[PDB]
């Protein structure tokens, strides 16, 4: 990885702020002959914000709806007293002025959420490739908003059965909260409304599952699958934590119960595991089981409220309430988490298949 | 990053298993003229396991105790019925046979903990550079073992004061548990003994703090500081999760309280933050505040107990108890977490200082 | 480097064919605060082909004519019986069908010269940075066209004095041939006309000089300055060779005469060399002397003539004369060679200055 | 590429000077299950200098003579009035003091030829893989020493027949000159002896051929096959130029004669080319034809003669004759050129085969 480039063999270099001309990316290394038009890319992008404004336009790498193998440029055109007096608390205004000596006049620029358009646009190509590869299914959903949280205990049979069956269509059918639990979601809609009248913001947690992942993906010792996934998710805006499998709470379970015993699958074709506390990754390598992980998103710093903060000139004052912002943007990161997971998987799949070729010729 | 290479400008490529000849690494990009002998590298390595067996030997890149700027090779010499009948549950035996078609005859090989010698050896060079840079202090400690956990609430004043003052000497003075809390540590020594007689294993959580980190470190949008740190920690053996700042529990705090207001430091030289819920990183860039994070380590799969597992031939059987293993290896990852954090920081510091030069000439 | 990405710290990822929507690049790692508009980028682009068709449009990374430090997207909009019967001899038609299984319907696509727009657009930013850095001057010119060649003997005093004084304005004042030698150029215009009536094509050689290059640039052992420059030039379309300094002909000179003795500069500030047979690079590191090199460009495969070739179906036939092409496109590569040299230099300069910082703190 | 790391998927990170403890490398990404012991690696290393001193010792990545897929460490142990008064002319003494502020006390250190041990050790693994892949044959030989040069005209039928048949065994049977031409070699042995009595040094040119290279290798637009090969060869010590195919002299041939027509092979299985002026690469992609290239090596700077040079203190003086050095070291670079070519090819082969998998699933 390097700066605004993600991936090794399937690479995506992104660009763009909010108050510039356009935002997009360049996907390098896509396999040739893949059916690819803007219809394969808009649905995930059109899931980012729920005229059609944010519309992609493929710039290269395709001909007659099929990829050539050359870089694929994609873009969404940019429609776009207190400013620069205080750095907004818990925003990247001050760190940008320290690192770059200059920030965007407003809106935060590159640190904001508009940059993720390149992520989602590239992840749509990766998603289609993984479906052709092994029918990989990547579904994310909101499992927690503030104190209201799903029962995502990895040992709970009901939660594990949800991870095995949850689809992207079901997540979006429950409304904008994108929580598949009806009881928890109703508790969620009451807490986002409470923070809405309070002119506040609240954080959340996104849980995502990867099904039918090919075995053998991951590049120890540093580019392990769960390490590249953590790298991918923790690079998202406002993310504060990442865990997979049994996660943090699994450390309380002894090895006699935490260990995943092996068994030959009931369909009788492969060795599977009885339990999936490992989260589908063992020694940094996928074993074909379900890969599930949760990502913590902090509460939005931009609150519709007054704050006592010091200026850049560093004098104590009151940052006036801007007063126009939604209190829970965590469900808007569900497609970005899905897109980020697909980029990692297709990169590890191509690297591993290169080893599978070499393993076949030196044998 | 790529496979067994970590870093961009300060790069370390590692190698080595347990049952091979040697284990070590090659550090590429170290600044010339740094006082460097094996005495700068052994202490952290000699903290990995608590004749002197694991002794490093610098192979190149130095002359008269000073670095030349060329690659620095370093090594520790390798002193080293049921085997290959079953893949050990929750171990990397099966995934290695699927990805590579072959595993080490025993001991797990590259997936085990011996590979981390290259990490610690390289991290010792990075640690010394960061001390010369801005007197950076990297201290890690065990904050949780199973159900026994420290009160690491990021809003707790006492815990924040511990992160501001805890030293590596104090962590090792409390014994092998490496928990600075005397009440919690005594509860820890009773739970590791309980799992010891039970012939079981238990997981834990390592908390680490970075002090005096230079402002401006981190490379958005993908190589953000907290993203490279998560990548670094989640690539370690047995790690199941990573969080920094307010982490997962911070998502329950509204923005009005979670936001970190700014203020001019009491020593009067810089703009600081009143609270540090951001964890010293904002928009993927360090702001000079304390960087604290916790890493979850699963319970060891190698238990001194019997397990019901299926063979590679995939027939149900009993994996006999090996019966010789310690039930809590989490405190052995404290120096590896410290070494992993130093490698990330020195890489981001060199990249950022290259931008600081360019910022000074185009101005 | 990786596929369509060039550079380490100053990175450029390009994209685009001829028959697609647009062609351009993403420049990652540009220092913030640099005065940058399309006026800094069009002149070199407007030198590629000598309404204004090929006009760049900055997409991001700038605000109020200054760079922010974020990625900089740039683009030129694409205005754009025998086809697919034969692969055109010495073209990339057949290799594309073998590697990708598909080629562009016509025009060669990514293998053609339109891809170099991203190179030139990015090289313009690198050129301006190197001018602010140490007043670096990069001038290229045509020194050979077929059998007509300049007397570019590196030991010739007149040729060395030309390399020390030749400017980009003087190269373009002599006409489209871009050969600074008036006698040789008149011999050149007579040989391109001879091959024009013959409906043929002819190759050439481009010589380029870099002046005021900062000392210390280059990353041994693989990313040496002359190695990155060779990599940069040999990646251009139709290039068949690269040499620098004394080059191939210098191998005939014994070390007693080929060696460059040192001497303290006449301006009295630095140690210089009496002769420059090394070409300004020694051990892969720039010494501040003039860096001069020549690049061989083959004769264009697309000739306005008939050729006997086998089909994809592989039957002997006659490829009809297309009859519309210029016989000498070597002078059109002068700005691309300049742009390619600037990209290498600014990358090595930023890496080296990162080491100069580290050298200053560990001292 | 990065500093002392070469390759993308098949990566080699080298280390080591002359006056250090050891020299070697770490090969990352080797396919598992390859028969590999020191006997596969010593022959090319034992061809570098023609007790057994320079003996490799595999440190990791193998078990029972087969590779595991983990990094492979390899090493050769280091047996090792005028010094530091003058920087030796045309040596890297001065540039090292400017870039690093320090050089090795003597011998040049990392800039010398001892670093190439890691290249040859890694190239031996790549060579064996390419033989299993498509029976790739890499043979290099000395074609020129000073003014004495072979008739390596690419259009000459006899020279092309030599490239098609020359073997590594035949090159070493003619003696240490490693020139397959008996008439030219006898003219070579007379010119190296002339410069030997003169206490001088002379340069040379190494020509290398790659046979049976798989079609489709090369990663446009920057990592084209001939670009990675030029990068690989120009990173070698003392190299001053690189050309492939028709090279520089081919620019004098019009396209009507320079173009390579296609034809279906006489063995009747594939489309081949009648002539090979392209050098087996077209558009940066291998077409399966012979890949031949020449590399220019300058005359050794270390001459057994007196030189007038300025000090580091920069006062005119006489550098005394060291008087112990061989006048023609170009034949010692034949195995290094072969090893360097194998590293490039196996990297491009693995990347391309990853695309061949992706091409097979999206189809
Ligand atoms: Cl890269
Ligand atoms: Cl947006
Ligand atoms: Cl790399
Ligand atoms: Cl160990
Ligand atoms: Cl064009
Ligand atoms: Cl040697």
């Amino acid at each position: 990885q390097g700066m605004s480039t993600f991936g090794s063999v399937f690479r995506v270099t992104t660009y763009g702020e909010s108050h510039c001309k356009s935002v997009g990316c360049i996907v390098d290394g896509c396999p040739p002959g893949l059916e690819l038009t803007e219809a394969d890319i808009q649905p995930q992008l059109s899931r980012r914000r729920p005229n059609e404004k944010d519309q992609v336009q493929i710039q290269s790498g395709t001909e007659h709806g099929k990829t050539l193998g050359s870089p694929i440029g994609m873009m969404v055109m940019n429609q776009d007293s207190e400013t620069d007096l205080y750095p907004r608390p818990s925003h990247a205004d001050w760190t940008y002025m320290q690192k770059y000596g200059v920030k965007s006049a407003s809106g935060g620029g590159r640190s904001s959420a508009r940059e993720t358009i390149g992520r989602v646009a590239a992840g749509a190509i990766a998603e289609k490739i993984l479906k052709k590869a092994n029918n990989v299914e990547i579904v994310a959903f909101v499992s927690s908003i503030g104190e209201v949280s799903m029962d995502r205990n990895p040992q709970d049979a009901k939660f594990q059965q949800l991870l095995n069956t949850i689809t992207r269509e079901e997540v979006d059918s429950v409304g904008p909260i994108r929580c598949p639990d009806p009881e928890v979601r109703e508790q969620m809609v009451k807490v986002i409304e409470k923070y809405r009248d309070a002119k506040d913001s609240i954080g959340g947690v996104v849980t995502c599952v990867i099904r039918n992942c090919p075995v053998g993906l991951g590049e120890p010792c540093f580019d392990k699958l769960e390490a590249t996934l953590a790298h991918a998710m923790m690079s998202l805006p406002a993310t504060k934590g990442f865990e997979f499998g049994s996660g943090f709470a699994g450390t309380r379970i002894p090895g006699s119960k935490h260990n995943d015993p092996f068994y030959f699958s009931e369909e009788d074709q492969r060795l599977r595991t009885k339990t999936n506390n490992s989260g589908g990754v063992q020694g940094g390598i996928s074993n074909g089981e379900n890969i599930y992980f949760s990502v913590a998103f902090k509460s939005a710093a931009t609150i519709s409220q007054e704050q006592e903060t010091s200026t850049y000139d560093g004098k104590d004052g009151v940052l006036a309430a801007r007063g126009r912002h939604d209190p829970s943007v965590t469900p808007r990161a569900v497609p970005i988490v899905e897109s980020m997971a697909a980029l990692v998987l297709v990169d590890q799949l191509l690297i591993q298949k290169s080893r599978e070729y070499g393993k076949s010729i030196v044998a």
